[PDB]
């Protein structure tokens, strides 16, 4: 609602963002998500939608609804590199 | 989506080249309609601008405040708001 309130909230989703970041892995669970977000004040209420708005964002590449064992319990942290790979190999 | 994660990753690639362009763009703050500039050169429709401002704000990656009664800060797009976010934690001690 007021504009104090809605800066804060999205400062923690900064702030997972930034712990993403210097996190050296690439690939980890969606429990290992759920549990960095919580570091920064997420709680496990707001975790879906939180990785639902970094998903349509781009900042991260999390498949819930994959087939394949691998991708659905997994968040990809650093897409950049997955995207740019992606439209090389395809030629898009 | 079952079965579209091909789909999906492309789609948000635009998103992602978006949040490059604006970190490369050395403005800190532009209005709504050059940040729909910006996303349409990335090749993001009119149509999904709305839905894509409206992840980039709850990622944290953006503060517009479309709600807000100043007018200002109604219109306006804050693309670099780790600066804002910081800055407010420290003046207020929160």
């Amino acid at each position: 609602e007021g504009e104090l309130k809605t800066i804060m909230g999205q400062a923690k989703v900064s702030k997972l963002q930034e712990k993403m970041k210097l996190d050296p892995r690439s690939k980890i669970t969606f429990n290992d998500f759920k549990g960095i977000a919580k570091e920064v004040g997420i709680e496990e209420k707001e975790i879906n939608s939180v990785s639902n708005a970094l998903a349509q964002s781009g900042s991260i590449i999390y498949l819930p609804n994959s087939l394949n064992e691998n991708l659905k319990t997994s968040v990809f942290t650093k897409p950049a590199h997955i995207y740019q790979s992606l439209e090389h190999i395809l030629d898009i």
